[PDB]
């Protein structure tokens, strides 16, 4: 547990939500570290605790690191600061970013997901809004509130909450089954979002209308300026049958090779 005397919080919020607010802060460790703090009904407790318990077990450069928990006037989840914030919003305001720079960022997301897959964790909310930027050339995965550590004997989680259908693979909607392969579908949508400079996927459509579109074999089109090799990867991520769909090892490899070629 973190010491409240060591934590200094800035006045205004970086953002907010149902849970509460996200404030900037500084945690004294001789070297003072800049931090992001999630500040908050036992439902919110269990969700912040479960997110904390997932982040504790993770150690990778492309996944936001947890510093610790601080009980004070409220419950606080103190993390590394991704100063530039949500990838979608960043791109919504910076169209100068080249396609080579976007490939670097999505590849970095695929490396973080390669590690999550090997660690047998499922994210279940992979979207451009949850990829936070440290610098313009350094992204990290965030928001582990819906994430699940898979049991040693199974390859998926069977869900019984939040329901972002537009990032969800068919097996999730039909059978409520979430695996690393489901995250790969979400990653595909995430790439589309990145190459469309933060625009929303399937705009104007209801969840049921997205499901019908996909069940007809229809997919989203190629965003303006998006390379062909990257668009062919999106479609590979959106393989309907979970068996034929690639894992993050094959997805990460595909992004690595094209980036350096
Ligand atoms: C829900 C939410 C997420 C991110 C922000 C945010 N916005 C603008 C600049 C920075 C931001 O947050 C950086 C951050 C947060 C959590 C862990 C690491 N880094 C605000 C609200």
């Amino acid at each position: 547990y973190l010491d409240r005397k060591l934590l200094t919080l800035e006045d205004k919020e970086l953002g907010s939500g149902n849970f509460g607010t996200v404030k900037k802060g500084y945690y004294q460790m001789k070297v003072v570290k800049t931090v992001a703090v999630k500040i908050l009904d036992p439902a919110l407790k269990d969700e912040l605790l479960a997110e904390a318990n997932v982040m504790q077990q993770l150690d990778n450069p492309y996944i936001v690191r947890m510093i610790g928990i601080c009980e004070a006037e409220s419950w606080m989840l103190v993390m590394e600061m991704a100063e530039l914030g949500p990838l979608n919003k960043y791109l919504q305001q910076n169209r100068h970013v080249k396609d080579k720079n976007i490939i670097e960022l999505v590849h970095q997301v695929s490396m973080g997901m390669k590690y999550l897959e090997e660690s047998n964790f499922v994210h279940r909310d992979l979207a451009a809004r949850n990829v936070l930027l440290v610098t313009q050339h350094y992204a990290k995965i965030s928001d582990f509130g819906l994430s699940k550590a898979l049991r040693a004997d199974e390859n998926y989680y069977k869900a019984q909450g939040k329901w972002p259908v537009k990032w969800y693979a068919p097996e999730c909607i039909n059978y409520y089954k979430f695996s690393s392969k489901s995250d790969v579908w979400s990653f595909g949508v995430l790439m589309w979002e990145a190459f469309s400079y933060g625009q929303k996927p399937y705009r104007g459509m209801k969840g049921s209308e997205v499901t019908a579109m996909l069940e007809k074999g229809e997919r989203m089109g190629c965003p303006a300026g998006c390379p062909r090799e990257m668009y062919d990867l999106m479609n590979l991520c959106w393989t309907y049958d979970v068996e034929n769909r690639p894992g993050f090892a094959a997805v990460e490899l595909r992004l690595r090779n094209y980036y350096y070629d």
